[PDB]
């Protein structure tokens, strides 16, 4: 539900939604690491 | 056939050329995480 | 509090420790290019 930015960190997409960063990775178990993802990719948000 | 150099990154490289970065990261498997590149390293243009 | 390791980047070391990039630069306000870090070199992470 979000497509990263050039730039982005988890903090930064947490900041945006107002959700914790832990229930953003529950959100996408099949991410080994949020240092591997690119702008342009896209991770689900819950709400 | 494009030498990194410094400042690059993989999204810059893309926007500058006008390659799309899905493509510019699927032609660049042997690059671990595309995060980090280095000047001097070689990646392929698709 | 933290050395840079070879192959770290302010962006990953802000991504390892769950904080943004403006918040660990403010941090570390004797880096002059936050791109440009150096393999041992010490820094702050708050
Ligand atoms: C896929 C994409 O574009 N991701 C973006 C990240 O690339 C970008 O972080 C910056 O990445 C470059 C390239 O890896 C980093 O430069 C490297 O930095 C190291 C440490 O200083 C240095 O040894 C390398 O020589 C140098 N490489 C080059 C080619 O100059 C740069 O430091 C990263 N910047 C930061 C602040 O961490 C991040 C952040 O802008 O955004 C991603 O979206």
């Amino acid at each position: 539900m979000y497509t990263v930015k050039p730039g982005d960190t988890m903090w930064k997409i947490a900041v945006k939604y107002q959700i914790g960063i832990s229930e953003i990775i529950a959100a996408n178990p099949q991410i080994k690491n949020p240092n591997l993802i690119y702008p342009g990719q896209k991770i689900n948000i819950p709400n």
